[PDB]
């Protein structure tokens, strides 16, 4: 159809403080989420039926990253390290150590072999997954890094920041490339690229959401209606029915997007907080959805389209 009718079919609680962000495991079987209270919590994505904890980080965690195969994670803490894990174990299997502030974002590349992560110390760092070491630091930004992501085929990372700069670099070197966004300001929120790797979508906190032609370097789409003035709120491609802009919003609201059309096609009500972050089900048109600490819970909503 040509417009998603999501409705709340389960309502996830056990956070006690503010929910930082949620992933679908690539395989769908899981939903990860991380929360400012020091945990990492795992339900399965059809159910939501609660499966384990995950504890280790000494702080706050604003991030949490799966592998390609599903088997592990990645979490960026307040305590500065970023922490590989085992999800079946459950066991810490390394602790990245390097920044010196506060860990903001972090993702896997495609083969797994790297982790990218963004600090509040304002650079990029690239980790070797095997070892836990540090390959690269990237004095990527000026002010702290809100968004990191690797393309389809782990040669470019794009990065975001309170800086105003988008900046996209090549993985084997740590060269820029480019730097799509060289704005004095807004704050860049939040990047990823398409699942393509053609585009960018880039959040400014100025309630704006911008699809970029990585290439041309020139914004195609722009979406609006939302508000995003203070929160790094994840956005997302959803693929599995229509091509959607998700995204969570500052009045409370998950917002749906007709990528071509840049219309509003749905608002979920529910949330009773901030929505910092919504992650689209790789398989099923299911939508996870996480709120700030009025609220601490995670709602699974589900379409026909
Ligand atoms: C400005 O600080 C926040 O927004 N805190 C909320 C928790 C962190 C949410 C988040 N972590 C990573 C991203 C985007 O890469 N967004």
């Amino acid at each position: 159809g040509s417009k998603p009718n999501y409705a709340l079919k389960f309502t996830l609680a056990g956070h006690t403080k503010a929910v930082s962000s949620v992933k679908f495991s690539p395989n769908g079987e899981w939903l990860a989420s991380s929360s400012a209270d020091k945990l990492i919590k795992i339900w399965g994505a059809y159910d939501g039926k609660f499966e384990k904890t995950i504890s280790g980080h000494k702080l706050g965690i604003s991030d949490v990253a799966w592998s390609s195969d599903s088997n592990l994670l990645v979490s960026a803490s307040d305590d500065k390290t970023l922490k590989i894990w085992d999800v079946s174990s459950g066991k810490c299997l390394k602790t990245l150590k390097g920044h010196s502030n506060y860990v903001f974002c972090c993702n896997f590349n495609p083969q797994s072999n790297l982790i990218v992560s963004g600090s509040f110390d304002e650079s990029v760092r690239i980790w070797d997954v095997k070892t836990g070491k540090c390959l690269k630091t990237l004095p990527a930004h000026s002010d702290p890094v809100s968004a990191v992501h690797f393309n389809r085929d782990g040669s470019l990372i794009v990065s975001s920041s309170y800086d105003g700069l988008c900046r996209i670099w090549d993985t084997a070197s740590g060269q820029c490339l480019k730097t799509l966004i060289d704005d004095d300001n807004p704050p860049v929120s939040f990047v990823k690229f398409s699942p393509n790797g053609k585009y960018i979508l880039a959040a400014t906190l100025d309630n704006t959401l911008k699809l970029w032609d990585y290439s041309k370097g020139k914004c195609l789409k722009t979406y609006t209606g939302h508000k995003n003035e203070k929160y790094c709120i994840f956005a997302n491609f959803s693929v599995t029915g229509g091509k959607w802009i998700v995204s969570g919003s500052e009045d409370n609201l998950v917002y749906i997007w007709n990528l071509q059309t840049k219309e509003i096609v749905q608002k979920l009500q529910g949330h009773t907080d901030v929505v910092i972050s919504t992650a689209c089900h790789p398989t099923e048109n299911i939508i996870a959805s996480a709120a700030l600490e009025n609220d601490k819970t995670i709602k699974l909503w589900k379409s026909d389209c």
